[PDB]
């Protein structure tokens, strides 16, 4: 990421081994489950475009997903080039880090006024990662139906987990006959707290 | 969370990997046992509303509970909007929860003079919601905690006050077993838990 | 705990994830064995009353013991109120325990000149209470620690002074077995534990 | 790596135990899989030539690979000597690799003004050599990655671009080949999307 | 241990959780094996007498050993009182051990000019006591370390010098008949390197 | 190791718990495999002679090896005394007869007398002797198996070479009949890359 030294000039702080390993391990364990994205964002805090690429390059498997991410980056970079025509001023390929030095990236971010190439590129990466989360989502919301002997609590967990990866009235629909009858009896506009308390 | 840099202006300190992982692991291991809340508060110390959302978003399972938490946030945000009507701008409820406010704005309000502590306010709402989650996921009721025939008093008191925390001193005596109960009544009114435990040992 | 920033004002340093987890894990593994207390004190170094409560609240089980600790806190707080009658304000007992005082107030009193160390005072009460817990949960009495027939002296001395710490030098000799006891009396009065152990080896 | 002390002069910051162990463990677990290189680069950030050698020397096995790396270093060092003929002294190839230069000299060149970044140059050679190792230890060729009859497209694309990365060694016709080596059922659906289709669209189609 | 703050005055740095735990765990795993002492010294680097007591108090078992250590501290404290008779005050033996001195006083003496290093002195006494504990808890005597019939010399030498550390020509004596004959043939003044190479 | 404080004078930085534990664990896991030495050097970076002794003393087993190391230290210290007849003698460099403040003295002195780097040189020299003895197989006995890959043989070759010009030609000699014939066909001066590629 980014620091000001004792000499006054702003220079690249080396990305830490804890952070490097943290990001590698989350992707190993959680793949591209929704919670990986908030974590990516947090671990890549204050990151230069170089650092962002470092973090993505440390991911070992999942090359289909990472290739999809490349395409989303290439798309968002072209969209930037369209809205910001060269008349230095950072183009899309400079923001993604393909055609810009580290000192330039430090330049734009630490410049006054700040051109936050790191936060912009992260926005594109996250945008791409979300697309990956949505595709790799295994089950559809429609197929989450409460089992006969399944607790409501466990069904609601499965419902809103599936919902996050990919509505309040559907939760009632896909409940089992016994809970469904109790849920309809509470009437319209009932809170999840009340619904869960009822089927306990 | 929040720091003043060498340049003088107050800026966002990146939430640390230790802290991120600490919060993830407690929720993995302890789920929503009462002791998770104090820990959440402590790990989310000095947190901006963005950081609070980061921490909640890093939680993977428990989406029923997190959805209940959303509703409590939406309720407390509407209650704020009601008491603080809109006329550096004045923060509405959706700005405090972080849905409609930038990081620089959140830094703004908290580091502003006078301080409008949006982080501490939002944390209050989150904890309020988390408490509701602790209370629901509490399995047993206080009335059903009764001392077993061959159960030690020590173990019963543990089970009593554990159940009490998740969800009075005279009830502890009531639900004791016949042998200890007789010894406890003999100590008389106003006896300390120390004395009661010492007696049934 | 507590730090002075670059701006000059003293502000709350967020309690670290290492420290939080350290305290949780010691209590998980060691329960309330005597060595937990020195560790609690050390981990809670420079702690505000808020931080002390954070640390106690992160403990999950043992609610009987923690309830005893509450009573000791309530007693010591009432004793403070008695000796310091209310006439930056002057801190009452409930302000020291952190129930009726803000973080900024606690920072206030501790960093004030002259320093009113509410953190060190409250820690004194907590430790006082924790000691009572250590003393009760102590299973065996010193009088019942007697050396076995085929037990090594080394192992007996371990059991003796372990029991002594949780709850004299001449008693150690008394409760030794007939064979070692005869060798120990032969060393004569004023013998060091080193010499005594060397003798029965 | 490298730091300025309180006395003003620039001095060697001792390479950290986290970093040392991080590099040892990645090589133990991942051997010379493509992702090891980005990590080597990142862990060896701001490293002097001495530190780079420290890191390579902490690797225990793989001595065939490390011997190949030595040869690549010896080649790139000779190429440097050729382009920079000897006429604080001017650093030759053996000084950049750290065989014939002190730590204080290496600090010298890197912290000098203008900066002669011997550390970044030597890292370039090491990575160049490591890439050759990744490329050789790459088991399968891109042409032999063909989608199975009951294999998901997702899994095939993973296998495709994994193999592509190792052979090109994390460095950038191939998009059209992905369609070719797909199975008859997906291939027919993929051709129907027409030219210039994104991988997102292709994957969505064969799902 | 000990630090100078931004205000200029020297103040107590809180003993770190890594250090606390490090010391606890070594004593759990290694008990009072000889290598524990160097580690105690290293972990207790720059420690005030308070901190030294903190570290000893965090040890849970081994109360026989810790009681022996107390006696060694009480002895060395009395020896100090004898040589330094009371006439910022002058530190007596009970002040060095931390029983009758405040933290601010201990900071006082150590950071004073000239430095009265109460921490380093007390550590010397603790280590002196710990060594006595190592020596007693040493299970085997040097005389009973004899090389087995099918035991390698390497393994015997390990067992020899391990036992020696806890408590030269004898090393040759207690070797087995086959190696002993080869060792005597090398003649007097032979290095361990040469001896080990011979019986390989 | 060694630092300058806020007061200006150079003082002993306490050796870290990470570093202490790192060195203990490598020796536990890797014993005295060649890669332990580079790691020892790296972990003992900027170390005073005291710190070097601390690190060696934290090693628990292997007392035969550590005793060999003592002898190498005693030899190199006597060699120093011979060539250099306050001014640091050999026993002062090894840390047996010199205080920490003296060691800080010589290293931070101007001109710098780097007693730490000198003593490390002796330790490493001794450690190398230990690596060389504990090396199980000789280079001559590393011969390629009938169904063994060349890759695996080269690994075994250069591993054995590290523990213990003409050597490059021997690699070809001890290869199996099928690869050996392919290797000779490449002709003199062939790179290991080319040789490995050929027998694949
Ligand atoms: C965690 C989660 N589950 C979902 C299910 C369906 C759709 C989206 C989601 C999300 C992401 C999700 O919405 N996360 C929340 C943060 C959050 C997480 C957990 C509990 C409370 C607040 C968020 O990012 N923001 C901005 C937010 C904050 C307050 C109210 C509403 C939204
Ligand atoms: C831990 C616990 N058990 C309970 C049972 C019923 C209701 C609440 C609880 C709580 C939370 C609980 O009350 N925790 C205590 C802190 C505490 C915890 C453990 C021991 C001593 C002090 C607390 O937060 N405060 C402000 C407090 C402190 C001292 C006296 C009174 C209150
Ligand atoms: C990861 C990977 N797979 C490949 C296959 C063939 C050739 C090269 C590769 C690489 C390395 C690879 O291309 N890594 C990317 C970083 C990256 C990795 C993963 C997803 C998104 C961005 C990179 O270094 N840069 C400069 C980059 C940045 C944005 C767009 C395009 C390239
Ligand atoms: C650990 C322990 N065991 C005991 C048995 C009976 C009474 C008290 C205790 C204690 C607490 C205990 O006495 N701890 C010691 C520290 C200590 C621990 C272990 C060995 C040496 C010194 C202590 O805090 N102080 C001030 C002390 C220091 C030196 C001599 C006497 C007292
Ligand atoms: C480690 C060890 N084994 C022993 C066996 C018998 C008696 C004492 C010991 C010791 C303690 C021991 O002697 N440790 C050595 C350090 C050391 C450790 C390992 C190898 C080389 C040097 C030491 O502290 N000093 C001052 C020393 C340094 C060089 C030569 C001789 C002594
Ligand atoms: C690792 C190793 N295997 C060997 C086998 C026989 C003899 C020596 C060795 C060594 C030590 C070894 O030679 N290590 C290398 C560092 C190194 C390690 C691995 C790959 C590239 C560079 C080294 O220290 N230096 C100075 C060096 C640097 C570049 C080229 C040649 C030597
Ligand atoms: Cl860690």
């Amino acid at each position: 990421p980014i620091v000001q030294n004792l000499q006054g000039q702003m220079v690249h702080q080396c990305i830490s081994p804890r952070t490097l390993n943290a990001w590698v391990k989350v992707v190993e364990e959680k793949a591209f489950s929704p919670e990986v994205i908030p974590m990516f964002s947090a671990l890549s805090c204050g990151a230069t475009p170089q650092d962002l690429n470092t973090m993505l390059n440390t991911v070992g498997g999942h090359q289909a997903a990472m290739q999809m991410l490349k395409e989303t980056i290439n798309e968002e970079a072209a969209e930037w080039d369209r809205l910001h025509p060269v008349h230095r001023e950072p183009r899309g390929s400079d923001i993604a880090g393909t055609t810009s030095t580290l000192q330039e990236q430090i330049g734009w971010m630490t410049h006054n006024p700040p051109i936050p190439v790191g936060e912009i590129y992260k926005r594109w990466i996250i945008l791409g990662l979300n697309k990956i989360v949505r595709m790799y989502s295994p089950t559809s919301i429609l197929d989450i139906r409460q089992g006969p002997k399944e607790p409501f609590r466990d069904y609601v967990d499965r419902f809103y987990k599936t919902l996050r990866a990919e509505t309040e009235t559907l939760l009632v629909q896909n409940a089992n006959p016994d809970c469904k009858t109790i849920l309809k009896a509470l009437g319209p506009g009932a809170t999840l707290e009340e619904m869960m308390t009822a089927c306990q």
